[PDB]
DNA sequence: CCGG
DNA sequence: CCGG
DNA sequence: CCGG
DNA sequence: CCGG
DNA sequence: CCGG
DNA sequence: CCGG
DNA sequence: CCGG
DNA sequence: CCGG
DNA sequence: CCGG
DNA sequence: CCGG
């Protein structure tokens, strides 16, 4: 039942880095630095230009995967090493920002896969929901002919998100470079051509 | 297409109790009293403590089936016996609440269910759908692989829906002792472990 | 999995009928006439009257095509003919109203259906979908089983979305009569039947 | 032998519209009026902005196709009707512009398609060449496989090529409405994404 | 995939003929005269006049082979014989001419066939190739199907290229009639037909 | 059809070293050093002596393959790591030499291929192709059979192209050496034999 | 010889 | 003749 | 009754 | 009971 | 690694 | 690693 | 690694 | 045209 | 009409 | 229409 077709649709991939750093403490009891991780298309389709807002002439969207990449800074020789953990959170509930807390809460969770400190690489490949309503924080399940569509906004599109963090502080920084790979697949190639 | 799995699904049940009073009336005309019936989680699962807000460690759920029960409190002897109905409202649009109405609104319904009053025992086993906006007052039909998830909120879950009643009046108190069974499916096993 | 099926099914039709009129202008360069058109079924459906709100006693319903109909008004013997063109647009996301553009913008649409003027006919048979969301503006595929419900409210129905124009300019004026016939799905027959 | 295959190809299509007007003439015996057709992929894509230069982020491109269509404005009752023709020249080597030809150059051309006039519509579905060296004027035969790749510039894109006209010449203007659609074939995706 | 077919096609034969003069030499030891061989069409295909420009009406053009022979001048009688040998150069790069060379450069040639002088006859059927690019000098392999077309220019078609030759130096004149075959296939059959 | 076969047709190997030296940087934000790759036959075939120009007795050329290495000159214990890319580049058109770029803008490339940095080893083996023509900058598909053949100049051969690089800036300097292997195709043994 |  |  |  |  |  |  |  |  |  |  239509099952995609060709009626604009373009799958592509897309791709952005950033440096993430776990910081020293002088603690020694094992503490761990939680965080999370949203994921919104403008920071990845930067603006066009004219009759056409976008780079991508494309009007609605919806995001199949994400491949999450921490590719390490740190060396191989580092130590006082560690384990944390990296969970998927699909209803914008995460577990609060905190540089020390006393146990990997994110550990006991059914999407947990364990992380390797500090020099280890690690990866998820998921699935994101978007946020449709804080308020209620409802998503539907993972289902690709009955997923939704969105409209692909100039500036304003919707945060998806799918992933919290927390790494196990050590004596030594921990700085990451990060790498949020996107499988997305648009629709309705919507080009103007103006003369001129 | 996963197809649930295992990923921290806990299918369970719960239930809980509460006495519904239809009044007495000296009108003899065959007349009706109309009242709805909400469902919301947070009556059935009671707040936790510490790091776990909730009594049960998960973070989603989504209801799929609800069991209402009307065991009475009238006896077999009673008198001036009458003929109600129960219908399925999935949309919050209940038909206004009246202690004294000429007419069975909810006969004609198709999802009518047939009372005997006032000490036979009534059930009707549906799958409700919740209350994503009262504007637009939408709902999906059920489908179990792709029915909706939803945040397993600690004071404010949203009001489920899915039956409303109409009693016929009589001249003696018809007194009820209301059954609300309800088959939840949970997922993502969120439990906390602190020291101490 | 019911898999509709008798529960107040009742699908039917629905049409009305409008004028258009696109203006003349000196300009003899090709210029297009931009101009969006939505759906609500208020406009179908009038209202009832009593413990009746609407005409059609049901609660939900869900829209399953429409049929848009250009029937012309103007004569085969009528010069400076142009051409046009029609996209379906899912989102409440036109292209901006205009009487007047250097361009086609629905030309490149996947969804374009050319529009040969001023004479002949043209239709569109296709799904609209809702605006549950403006800010975000999200919506489903085309699946008839998991599509969604919507209750029939008596005044404040939803804007069904889905089609956007573009007529070529001309020296003289191109009136229209367009029929919009609706296929509509309802469901929960819910008559009342008060004495009197 | 790859056998496209994935690698950054997205088969589209673009499409412009532009005016044509054959002009009116004393003369009465049979005058042509020739003129050809240019193609060039700028006046297609306009200009993106940025670290994207285009409004389509690929690299490389090929035309496999090109439909020409000649969409009349004159009406169905107008009189002194005529003949031409429309020839596929895939060399450069057009035959020279003339408002007053006593000839049909175009008439025995292989590749010539007859046109009926003024009210009728012609269409030209082929495979144009570009201009890689006007002094030898080369080109390849019509293999997709073996088909070149070309650079998708900013604004010194190669001139395709691929048709040349002849209109028999009427005392009443003949004005026409052509649109130009190309079915065009990117690769090596190379979008940008800078932060801010 | 076209396969070529009948759209303007038209395989023929053209040939002309040279005198060639190997000259005498007082020197005994074994010396070679070196020279090349360019292929033109112009010297094939003369002029026509008016409307059609050439003698052929047609447009486009590629050489599928030539067939050199060298029809020698001299008797059977004659003394001092020698020994050469002829090559295939497909690139416009030969040895530099010269009356006299002390041995025969294209004897280890993989293209040799050898010849032997005076009086005998020597054939050469091959696949020409086009000099589209001195500074780079570029050719494609012999593929029938996806072998390039040529504009059939007026006065100044390319110069095709493919043999180098040396004759062995004699103490007698070795005269030779040289036969140029040439195995050409058009395209776009193009004839004009003005009045009168 | 020929195919290759035996006609001078000589496989064969070629290989180059060259360092590599992306410099420190006190900037501690991601940034990137990019930079381009030619590939020039020239640099691998040193000039012969006498009539035979080159040291490899061939006319002809074709580059089937090209396999890059990036053998490190770090040493694992190195710190402050990275990540980088590398991207096949058919057109000259690279993109702009830099020091530091605040994004890796061969990342969304379709023909990227992730760089461990500092001390992993990276290879790609791809098909290059030569600038016929910078003003269009054109090229052919990957096919064996129907791929060009060069003249094998002495000084002047064509640039070939098809590599660029992005590496992730650190504090210390990350030291390459970069192995360019060739994988060519020569033709038509062309070896003169003077006495002496 | 003729030769797609 | 070309010839692994 | 129990009910995925 | 629901019932074309 | 995850592990009934 | 070698790689037609 | 790449990943619909 | 009618169109689940 | 749409058209790989 | 193109048409051996």
């Amino acid at each position: 039942y239509r099952w995609r077709r060709k009626n604009g649709i373009f799958n592509t991939r897309l791709s952005r880095t950033i440096g993430y750093t776990v910081k020293k403490t002088t603690v020694r009891t094992p503490s761990w630095n939680v965080d999370m991780m949203r994921f919104n298309i403008n920071d990845f389709l930067p603006p066009g230009g004219g009759s056409n807002p976008l780079t991508v002439p494309f009007e609605y969207y919806r995001i199949r995967k994400v491949k999450v990449e921490f590719w390490p800074c740190s060396p191989i020789t580092q130590g006082d090493r560690g384990v944390g953990s990296t969970a998927v959170i699909l209803d914008d509930n995460f577990v609060t920002k905190a540089n020390a807390l006393t146990y990997d809460p994110y550990v006991n969770y059914s999407s947990r896969h364990t992380i390797t400190q500090p020099f280890s690489y690690h990866s998820r490949y998921f699935t994101p929901k978007p946020v449709l309503d804080r308020t209620i924080d409802y998503f539907q399940p993972n289902n690709k002919r009955n997923q939704l569509w969105l409209r692909l906004q100039t500036t304003g599109n919707v945060d998806h998100v799918g992933l919290g963090t927390a790494f196990e502080n050590s004596i030594y920084d921990q700085d990451y470079n990060i790498r949020i790979t996107m499988y997305v697949q648009f629709r309705e190639f919507n080009l103007k051509d103006p003369p001129l």
